[PDB]
């Protein structure tokens, strides 16, 4: 849509950033709008949706139990672990860890979920079973946020991420209760206030997950739409900028506002 392209090109000029996005209609399976959709961007914490989807896939296959309790130590804590650092003595269930990784973006929680999958290599192998030949996780938290330009480790493309999220969130990669559990966690996202949610019309559905990383990287993945209607997958990444957090937040929100205005 010409509206959105005006917005994104202004962001790229104002902030000096590389911006990419894709909007995928889940009812039709068609890309509704996109920009740099085949370019790579760092996933940052948006990988956590994929990690929890992979865990739920193992649950569905009888290989894993959501109420299994994980015990961990202070030595497992990485930067920004607001939930996991409270449970060094009693541990956490896998459901609680997924909830922490998605709703709070807890970094140790993300690592502990990854561990159940066989690490970044195991998550990448799960993505290949979904037909995603592009997305790759290579490192753990917090090194995966480094976002060195030209480094393809820990990246996706907006088109690849949108297609993979469709399969997880509205497709049949997961059982209906498991798919709804992933949606529930994403609906409960506590750390994406100033992004797509700031543009969302009253009463609309949104399930999302944000990310922030090195070299000004910022991003969000989401399913959103009017209530009771098939949603669209929205993927927005930006990187390589000196822009402030406030400016990067506003950029993503302005793209969302343009998408909403002509939904």
């Amino acid at each position: 849509h010409p509206e959105t392209l005006v917005t994104v090109k202004d962001i790229e000029s104002r902030l000096g950033a590389r911006v990419g996005y894709a909007v995928l209609d889940t009812a039709s399976g068609k890309i509704w709008e996109s920009y740099r959709a085949d370019e790579r961007f760092p996933m940052m914490s948006t990988f956590k949706v994929l990690a929890c989807g992979a865990l739920l896939s193992r649950v569905d296959a009888g290989q894993e139990q959501l109420d299994r309790r994980i015990r961990f130590r202070q030595s497992d804590l990485v930067t920004y672990s607001p939930v996991t650092e409270k449970h060094l003595d009693d541990g956490m269930t896998l459901a609680e860890l997924c909830e922490a990784a998605i709703t709070m973006s807890d970094n140790t929680a993300g690592n502990l979920v990854l561990e159940t999958l066989g690490g970044p290599e195991g998550l990448t192998a799960f993505l290949r079973t979904l037909g995603d030949q592009v997305t790759r996780l290579d490192r753990w938290e917090t090194a995966l946020n480094e976002a060195t330009p030209g480094d393809e480790r820990d990246t996706t493309t907006p088109a690849a991420m949108a297609a993979t999220l469709r399969k997880l969130l509205t497709g049949d990669a997961l059982s209906p209760a498991s798919r709804q559990q992933l949606i529930d966690w994403m609906e409960a996202d506590k750390v994406a206030g100033p992004l797509l949610r700031s543009a969302l019309p009253a009463g609309w559905f949104i399930a999302d997950k944000s990310g922030a990383g090195g070299r000004g990287s910022r991003g969000i993945v989401a399913a959103l739409g009017p209530p009771g209607k098939p949603p669209r997958i929205v993927v927005i990444y930006l990187t390589e900028t000196e822009a402030t957090m406030d400016e990067r937040n506003a950029a993503i929100a302005e793209i969302g506002a343009a998408l909403i205005k002509h939904w």
